[PDB]
């Protein structure tokens, strides 16, 4: 197609332009005062929704160089909640505060590549002081206090968190999923985790979370992949004929000969989805058995002889809810007997006795773990689905939170952290005028969150970053309360991944953003 | 797609106009002077109805922003709808003044998630005080009141629902469905009721109800889950030829080889449905058992071996009605023999005389009862199909009320219960001012339902909102007969759970929609 | 015409619109660091300026609402012109704070009278405390730091203004007009003034400014007015011989016979204007002996008998420059005799130590005064035409806060008064709730002047409106050097007159206009 070409300071306020809209519509979420966006969704209701990726996902503009502006930014806020789950309207503020200020000192003439390798120097500086500056959740012992402050200040979300984090432990796996009633419910129950992940983009449901959700699925087990398909049929056909999902845990599937004859098969009545088996070899073959036990099942093998076509639906296992994610696949409930688990774990703990090499002792502790933490589920309540939709993204974040939390610590939030970091970077240079200036663009953006978070209560946002300039540690501004005080004491605590995470996208997509001087697009 | 994107006041006024525009049209139904509502189906004749959910579902807008607000406030009507089948217009109406009076509160400068908040805390307060002011229905014995009330002051419709709760039990199952004269007919008839839904959604028939219905259909039964189509295609061939449609009744069936399959066979001539089984084990084959033998037919099994391809016509059983809903799938009349349904009574008698264990005997005691009782069947007469349409809604309100009533009890009608709550919730404040006013928003609010009884009667909605808030406890307004008095005594009862719940609702989705600064929808 | 009627919030924003765009225009010229305003003429060049009345009479919507928006706020402008020849920036500024902060109070519900009523009683009392906090400025002696403030900090200016009063006293008569050079001239110059205008507005030149300029008139003198014009029909074309504008100086003339008659001879290319007389009886006579004996020409009188038909050209007086404005005409250099002026104050001199009585000593003296003191005429130099009109203006402006500065006195400048005379009204209350937020929104606007002028500088306004706050009496922030301290000391002097004036027009226009409900305009 016939291509727009613009250049220069007209391409380059156009790009602004749309990281404007993107990033306004973002920034009205952000902080305790921050308020709701309401994205249409021609597939039924629209969502309301405080959280920043999902408004910068929605952005799409009429004109074409505003639009990829707006998608350049948008890349800031999905990076984020890919990376931590939380902090993608931060990442947002902080990427539009960097394209302001680089593109103001574009126009004053400044070569805008030292510019971005002053911000890139400033950022590293930046990161370096947050770790320094961080404080491990486990000396502070605020889980509750992040989730809180990750649920918007919800006291409920956070405290059900920090139990779910005390019962299966903070390692433990904790998965969110629409509830029933009008209030929140947390139950331990017995499932799995494994870091595995579809291998197919056409297996995802019709919410847009890239997580499948199969309510009462059927869970099939095999070491071994039988390269014929019309051995599967019998087993295929059986599933057909029962009415639970089939999840498949064997040793990776290809979509050539059956997801795609699949595809063709069906127009989407009851979704099967297949993923691969963490490990290899005799590995493999364990937690395959360890899962065939949970769910009642059974595994297949060439040793054993078992084959497909003899198994039927009761040999097979059965499971109440199964979450498939690219990062993540989790089953919730596995039924199978709670005896069989008992017994199972009895004798892997045997096995963990007799074991002595390393490697087989920690996966060894990492099935116990695994099987007796189980699997934490917290049943979001809300009297309707929108409501719904909005309470589980909010309890998403702050599982998100928490867990970036006990993983890298936390700092004092609000945006503090990010002042005071820009605050001990005062005197970082770089190897000319145009790298020193690139770093002070950075290190003023670094006050945008907490500016933001100010504006969003219609207070002055100068007035109370002078203020909290003016203090050292973690002294900052309680914007929900409206009054200033040591930002740790008040439970306002971001995660140190969080803050970091932003910071780097925000400034990696902006400085790159900063350095254009021609946009190509369609007419 | 391009993305129209507004901010702020803009915004709120365009999803004010948008939910007032729904509320408007559902609202001119509400009370006993509220009237009719003509919904275009370009299939068939219009519906002209007074219930909320119809007019508030049909509803959409030109303007994208103001449909978006006729979404998220027609997601009321429909919570409303599904979970107490009555008060739907109600809860829109509790649903606008709460939207109207909080965007009033947000444009004085209120912070509208504090505002949120003070409704939610005024709304559980609210519940709380509708659940001390409620009255148990079995003490008043007021359930012909209930269904006359929720009939729109139809006195037959209320007493023909009392008498089937008189014949079959308040925990008796009725249905309701078209006649054939122009007057209604209660039948005292044989047939089954189950909490069981269809595994697909496109099965629904031609109404929108969401309940399929069948006309003289052919019972299957099948215990056993087997695996190919070949050996049960000679079954498919046996319905086929018979005439009636297929009714399968087992434990689960998915839909990649049957439903799709089924989908591709004919055009929508005749619908064959299937249907999950409630319980497991031994309860599932005892109660496909009593199936059975109230149909005349059998049950297949493995132990048996009693194989479908040698299954004929007058082995499997026969209905005359059976209505399949999501919620809960019912058998209205299986002819089988009655000689064998009372053996099979007797014989269930015998097995509570002898069982002992208190699942067994609480479950097989469910079993005598859904035998004994039967069900009831409201044959609504009507002259044309219109007039048919309209008051088989009516009675479906009537038995849906009646349900609520004997279930959660019933208050003071007319909207009097919510003003007496809010009256006893005067003294109710939040943790600041944002939340007192979002407290009173709440409070003004509960007395819409009131206001537009009167105004719907062209009176004075101030001067009689007035009046009953000088009165005490059950005092309210007949708005049928323009006069005071004691609300109980009157017979103006509303059920307990469908004020309850449409004030949730109401609450839930306007004190999210109060909370928004943003809207993105296409252009 | 068929009228567009809008009511109350949409009628309202339309206006505030308005305000927006004519204020947004004239803000930008306010300050030290606030810059300049092309206004395009089509007759001629574009005009450039830093005069906030001129961009404000120049501004004219599309939008009819709007339009009446910008026209009335365009008032508050025009009127601070024309009361005190400055401040109509900061008028405008307070009109548009007003307004703003008004329109939300009446969109949070509040009664817009009781609002306006709260503001009126806010600005009095401000404005006793700006006569309080008013210091002479005889004791601070400080009129060229006054015109240089009021000259956009230009010292020459303020020190040629200074000079000017030290010559001809600072109540003499000071004129300023285009000079021939780059460089700026004062000249003391026998002349006279008067409290007189035109009589006819149609005698406008083609400068806008309302006084016209006479190139080397010729004066003529008239103490009784004949009846017909004819009479005069020999000297009107002895005049129309010389080509020196013809200015009378009689009681009172009208245009029946007179100027319509002249208008339809002359089209434009020489102009004869007419002034009144002040005083009466005797002392106009005087007062015509004066200026005969200034020009060198003779007073008709009918006790002289010298008629008009006798009179020569040589007989009537001439000057070198007149300027006829409404307020005041003035003539600048009257072509007669010194000799004889000095002989003429030698005999009034002499009248003075002849006379007693109090008027007469009182009216001698100020012939005396006018007559010693003669005329100081700036001739601003510069080398283009539009540097001339904006030098011309920023000089009329700076003489006219030096006449404000010795009339009322002085403040402190920068918007330091407004915000100390807002912190001393703190505690002031109104008759109900509504009055008090009236009284709060005069106050807050009341700040508006300050954080304009450093938004103006590039600096933020809510943090050095807070430090001024803090600090006491006249400290505020020299926004030409950016920095704080003593105003009074760093010569930052606003005149008395002009501060409350500007308040007091911004305020009364602004009061009326958030009262407004309906709007009716054209379509
Ligand atoms: N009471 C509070 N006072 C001050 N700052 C707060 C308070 N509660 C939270 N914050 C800060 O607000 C920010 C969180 O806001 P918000 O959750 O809306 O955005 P986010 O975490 O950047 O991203 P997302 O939209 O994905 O949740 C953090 O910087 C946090 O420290
Ligand atoms: N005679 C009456 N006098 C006063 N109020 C009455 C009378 N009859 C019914 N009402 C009240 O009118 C309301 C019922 O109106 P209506 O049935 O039109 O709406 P709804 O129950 O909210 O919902 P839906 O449209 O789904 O039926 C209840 O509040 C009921 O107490
Ligand atoms: N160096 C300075 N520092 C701070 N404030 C100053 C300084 N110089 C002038 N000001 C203030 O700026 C204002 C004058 O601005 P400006 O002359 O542009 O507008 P104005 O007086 O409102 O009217 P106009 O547009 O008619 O001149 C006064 O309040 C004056 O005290
Ligand atoms: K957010
Ligand atoms: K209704
Ligand atoms: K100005
Ligand atoms: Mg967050
Ligand atoms: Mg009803
Ligand atoms: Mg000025």
């Amino acid at each position: 197609a016939a291509k727009d070409v613009k250049f220069g300071n007209d391409a380059r306020v156009k790009m602004l332009r749309g990281v404007n809209v993107l990033a306004d519509a973002v920034k009205v979420t952000l902080g305790p005062k921050g308020r709701n966006v309401v994205l249409d969704k021609s597939f039924g209701a629209p969502t309301i929704t405080k959280d920043g990726v999902s408004v910068a996902r929605e952005i799409e503009l009429e004109d074409k160089f505003e639009n990829m502006g707006a998608q350049m930014v948008k890349e800031v806020a999905s990076k984020a909640n890919d990376a931590a789950g939380d902090g993608t309207t931060t990442a947002t503020v902080l990427a539009q505060a960097i394209i302001t200020e680089g593109l103001k000192a574009v126009a004053a003439g400044m070569n805008p590549m030292d510019l971005k390798r002053g911000i890139d120097k400033a950022v590293t500086a930046a990161v370096e002081e947050l770790k320094a500056l961080s404080v491990p959740c486990s000396d502070s012992k605020a889980i509750a206090q992040v989730g809180t402050i990750s649920a918007n200040s919800d006291e409920t979300v956070g405290k059900l968190i920090a139990e779910a984090m005390d019962k299966v432990g903070k390692e433990g796996v904790i998965t969110v999923e629409d509830g029933t009633g009008l209030q929140d419910e947390l139950d331990v129950v017995e499932g799995m985790q494994f870091d595995r992940g579809y291998l197919s983009p056409y297996f995802i449901n019709k919410p847009e979370t890239g997580a499948v959700e199969l309510e009462s699925p059927f869970i099939l087990l095999a070491d071994k992949k039988i390269s014929n398909i019309r051995e599967m049929l019998p087993v295929l056909e059986a599933v057909a004929k029962a009415g639970k999902p089939l999840l498949i845990i064997a040793e990776d599937v290809e979509g050539e000969a059956l997801a795609t004859l699949v595809v063709n098969t069906m127009r989407g009545i009851v979704k099967v989805a297949a993923v691969k088996a963490p490990g290899f070899g005799d590995r493999r073959k364990a937690m395959l058995q360890d899962i065939a036990t949970l769910t009642g099942g059974t595994v297949i093998s060439e040793e054993i002889g078992m084959e497909l076509e003899k198994a039927t639906l009761e040999d097979l296992g059965q499971a109440k809810r199964v979450v498939i994610n690219k990062d993540t696949t989790t089953i919730i409930d596995g039924v199978g007997e709670e005896a069989a688990i008992q017994g199972r774990v009895a004798q892997i703990r045997q096995q963990i006795e007799e074991a002595t090499s390393d490697y087989d002792r920690e996966k060894l502790q990492e099935r116990v773990a695994k099987l007796a933490g189980g699997v934490a589920v917290i049943k979001v309540g809300a009297a309707t689905e929108v409501e719904m939709k909005e309470k589980k993204a909010r309890v998403e974040d702050a599982l998100h939170a928490t867990r970036a939390a006990v993983e890298e610590g936390v700092v004092a939030g609000g945006g503090v952290a990010l002042i005071r970091v820009a605050s001990k970077l005062a005197d970082l240079r770089g190897q000319n005028e145009d790298q020193n200036v690139g770093i002070k663009v950075a290190l003023r953006a670094m006050e945008a969150p907490l500016r933001q978070i100010v504006l969003n209560c219609g207070e002055e946002p100068s007035v109370v970053a002078n203020t909290v300039k003016g203090g050292d540690g973690n002294y900052g501004y309680n914007a929900a309360t409206e009054e200033y005080g040591n930002m740790i004491d008040m439970g306002i605590l971001d995660p140190t991944k969080v803050t970091r995470s932003a910071l780097q996208y925000a400034a990696s997509v902006a400085g790159l953003m900063i350095t254009t001087e021609c946009m190509v697009t369609d007419l």
